[PDB]
């Protein structure tokens, strides 16, 4: 009947939003993933999904439209990932991986009559099938954000078509999971709202995407900086550069995955 912890709702509407909206959306919604302190080399690691409880585990994300019709998302706090959503009275949650995941998702929206989980999963290789459309050349901004929430929303009544509903899903997790883990993709994202501009992400965006947990990794096996071995990474026009060292990637990656830990901190 009523329940084990209710989660923190961050909001944000597209409605008159503008570079400052967007702005203190994305540090909420760092804020509420980060307890503060994992803190390797400058950049903070988002809680171990071992010993962390479920009524710590989500955030909630509720996005509304000009004209009034809202989602609520969840996002997972241990790797900043979209899980599912609700809209009306009914919620769809991505196909889980595993079984720990599959039981932490039967308590976020448990007060919604109906509810669904899909048989496909939430990463972007499935999902750009469905669309009919790989990430390249779908289109981000404000306007694409207003119609994703749109698209979300009339899935619930049966307005439905996966094609839209999986375009919409690689539009918020974009627009979401990654600003808020790359400091490099929310300058990318209000670059086309100062500016009135939608437009598919460029080579820099996608690779920095399907790195963040490479880079992650890297980071904590770092030797005080030096990687391993190199990391290579791409530019706006498809080149390919390596990044040695963990100083040139503090002004563009905000949030690791935890892969390790620590023994001492050295950091107090």
């Amino acid at each position: 009947m009523i329940f084990p912890k209710q989660y923190p709702i961050i909001n944000f509407t597209t409605a008159g939003a503008t570079v400052q909206s967007y702005t203190n959306f994305i540090r909420a919604v760092r804020g509420r993933l980060t307890t503060g302190a994992d803190v390797r080399h400058e950049i903070p690691v988002l809680p171990n999904r071992v010993g962390l409880p479920i009524n710590q585990r989500f955030i909630l994300v509720e996005l509304s439209n000009h004209a009034e019709l809202s989602v609520t998302l969840a996002l997972d706090v241990t790797n900043a990932y979209v899980v599912g959503y609700r809209a009306g009275n009914s919620a769809y949650f991505f196909h889980p991986d595993n079984q720990e995941d599959a039981e932490a998702i039967t308590h976020l929206f448990t007060d919604v009559q109906n509810r669904y989980t899909f048989a496909f999963g939430g990463n972007y290789d499935r999902l750009e099938q469905l669309a009919g459309n790989l990430r390249e050349n779908i289109e981000l901004g404000n306007g694409p954000l207003e119609e994703a929430i749109s698209a979300l929303y009339y899935y619930s009544t049966g307005g439905t078509q996966l094609p839209t509903l999986a375009r919409s899903f690689i539009i918020c997790i974009q627009m979401i999971s990654e600003a808020a883990r790359f400091q490099y993709i929310e300058g990318e994202m209000r670059t086309r709202i100062r500016y009135n501009r939608r437009s598919a992400p460029d080579p820099s965006v996608i690779t920095l995407e399907n790195s963040w947990g490479r880079l992650s990794t890297a980071i904590q096996e770092s030797n005080q900086g030096a990687f391993a071995s190199p990391i290579q990474l791409q530019r706006r026009n498809g080149s390919k550069f390596s990044v040695y060292d963990v100083s040139i990637l503090i002004p563009i990656i905000a949030l690791m995955v935890y892969r390790c830990a620590p023994p001492p901190s050295s950091q107090f």
